[PDB]
RNA sequence: GGGC
RNA sequence: GCCC
């Protein structure tokens, strides 16, 4: 609305948990970028820090429903129940917060170029990969073997027709990463935001 | 050819 | 199916 003025979808105790939490981050370590929907509707983010294990995940509600589920049956396959409990302000806040003139790597460029751009970070350098679905994905059933418990929010089934694993901006970033280096290490990775940031945590009686 |  |  034109008499709405809301600045941050946060509290200012919650982005300075995000700005803590965003120290984990190496602003000059390689950093991979992915999302699921949408750049003007995203519904998954993902950034990834291959040299410590260091990722930001979380998820947000969509606008367009009716996209959504045409987006899901050809792509992410991400049940839109299941992003109910999500924190509206993340995006935003995630992204403001990305250190200034930040190299991002990522695969198709187009998409996370113009979610950035949109959130007013054109200072942010990005390096596409380019490679082809094949190439891109080589370690996509390795990477879902050991990281599969890590996301677990793509349960439909997606087509091609011909049925495919479906696209999660996790799995994405560190199959994208595995691609570009040749293999995949085996290594236990870190979430850098917590948990109750990401979702809506826990009451003892209803009303 | 990419991307969802 | 939609986008570049
Ligand atoms: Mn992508
Ligand atoms: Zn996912």
């Amino acid at each position: 609305g034109a008499m709405d003025h809301v600045e941050f979808g946060l509290t200012y105790s919650q982005l300075m948990t995000l700005k803590d939490a965003m120290l984990q981050l190496d602003p000059n370590a390689k950093t991979w970028m992915d999302i699921e929907g949408r750049p003007e509707d995203p519904v998954e983010i993902a950034l990834y820090q291959p040299s410590s294990g260091c990722y930001i995940h979380f998820f947000r509600e969509p606008t367009d429903l009716k996209q959504f589920k045409q987006d899901a049956k050809y792509s992410h396959g991400i049940d839109v129940t299941d992003l109910f409990a999500t924190q509206p302000g993340l995006t935003s806040a995630v992204i403001d917060a990305l250190p200034r003139n930040m190299v991002i790597t990522c695969q198709g460029s187009d998409d996370i170029r113009k979610l950035l751009e949109s959130q007013g970070r054109k200072d942010i350098k990005l390096i596409d990969i380019a490679l082809s679905k094949t190439d891109s994905r080589k370690y996509e059933n390795a990477v879902w073997d050991q990281y599969k418990d890590l996301c677990h929010m793509h349960t439909g089934v997606v087509v091609e027709k011909e049925e495919i694993t479906p696209h999660c901006a996790l799995m994405d970033c560190i199959m994208f990463d595995a691609a570009v280096s040749g293999g995949l290490n085996t290594s236990v990775l870190r979430a850098v935001l917590p948990r109750d940031m990401v979702f809506r945590t826990s009451p003892r009686v209803v009303l």
